[PDB]
C-alpha cells in the first residue's frame, strides 16, 4: 500500500505549490508553471537563469499559457523575452529545441523587424514584437 | 524497486516544505499548511485567493491549529477571517461545507452579534469575535 | 501503472524546486539543499531555527558545498556558524551528530583558539574559522 504514501505525498505537492501560487512567486497553467526573479537582462542570460533552475525561457503554446505571462509582463511593468528566435528566412520563427511555432499572437504588422530582428518580446497587453535579443527584459522562466 | 524513487520523492518534498517554513512563507500543523499573501480583504475576496491557490480560507480545528492562525494574525497585526459562517439561527455557525462547527474559542460573551454578525473574525490572541463580512482581514488560507 | 502518476509528482517536484531555485530562496547542491532565513543569531538560536524547519544548521562535507554556502555568506554579506564544534581536545572538530570533521577549509592558521573557541564560522570567501559560539551570524540551514 504505497497509494496511502502516494495520497501523502500529492497531498504536500499540492501543499507547496498553493503556498507559491498564494503568495505571487508563480504562475500554474495546465502542466506547466511559470515564474519570474524579476530580474531585466538580455535574452542570452535570461536562458542561462531558466537551465541554472532546472527550467526554460518561457513560450506559450496556447491562449491561456500566453495571457499568464501577460500578466507577469504588466505586473512587473516590463516586457518579455520569449524562448523562440528567427530563422534565416525572416519571418519565420522557431522554438529553441529547433522546431517551426505554432500558436503565435503578434502584434498586428508583425514580425517585420527583416531578419534583422532575431528575437521575441512579448508586450504588457500580451501581443508580440520581433526584436533585437540585446535589450533588457523581464526574466520569465517555465518548468 | 520505486521506493528508493519514492525515498527521493519524499526527501524533495521535505526540503521544500522545510525552505518554506524558514522563510516563514507557511506553518506547518500536523497535516494541514497555513499562509497568508500579507493582503486585508473581504471574506468573499479571501474565499476566492485561497480556491484559486488549490486551497480554503482557513479554520482551525484543534488548539495547535488555532494558536498557528493567532501566530500569523499577531505577526501582521491584523484580525483573520476564518472560514465558517452563521445560520439562519442566531449562535450557531458552520464550516462551508455545511458542517457543524466543534472546536471554538470565542471571545467570553461571543457570540453575541444577534444573528447580524455571519462572518467571523479572529483576535491576535487568538480569540474568536462574530463579525460582518465586509471588513478588510488578513487573508489566511489553509491546505 | 503508478509510474504516469510518479512522473507527474517528479514534474512537480522540480516545478516546486525549479521556482525556489529561480527566486534565490534556496540552492541544491547534488541531494543538499541550503537556504537561509536572512537572520543573524547566534550558534544554539540557529540550531533551533533550522530544526524547526525540519532541517539542520549547514555544515559543507564537499568543496561544492562550502562553496554554495560561501555564495551565501558573500550575498548577505555576513559570516556563517557551521554545523560543527570542538571536541574536549583543542584542533578537533566534530559534527553534530558526534563524527569526527572530514572535508575542512581552515583559513591559514586556524583553528588556534587553544580550546576557547568551540564553535565555526566560514568568512565570506569560504574558509573558515574557530570561533565563540555566542556572537551574531548567518543562519544557514541544509535540508
Ligand atoms: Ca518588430
Ligand atoms: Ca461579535
Ligand atoms: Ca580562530
Amino acid at each position: 500500500e504505497l497509494q496511502t504514501e502516494l495520497y501523502e505525498i500529492k497531498h504536500q505537492i499540492l501543499q507547496t505549490m498553493g503556498v507559491l501560487s498564494l503568495q505571487g512567486s508563480m504562475l500554474s497553467v495546465g502542466d506547466k508553471v511559470f515564474s519570474t526573479n524579476g530580474q531585466s537582462v538580455n535574452f542570452d542570460t535570461i536562458k542561462e537563469m531558466c537551465t541554472r533552475a532546472g527550467g526554460n525561457i518561457a513560450v506559450p503554446r496556447t491562449p491561456e499559457e500566453n495571457e499568464a505571462i501577460a500578466s507577469i509582463a504588466k505586473k512587473y511593468n516590463n516586457y518579455v523575452y520569449l524562448g523562440m528566435i528567427e530563422d534565416q528566412t525572416p519571418g519565420d520563427f522557431h522554438y529553441l529545441d529547433g522546431a517551426s511555432v505554432s500558436y503565435t499572437n503578434w502584434y498586428p504588422g508583425e514580425p517585420r523587424g527583416q531578419g534583422k530582428e532575431k528575437c521575441v518580446e512579448m508586450y504588457t497587453d500580451g501581443t508580440w514584437n520581433d526584436r533585437g535579443c540585446l535589450q533588457a527584459r523581464l526574466a520569465v522562466c517555465e518548468f
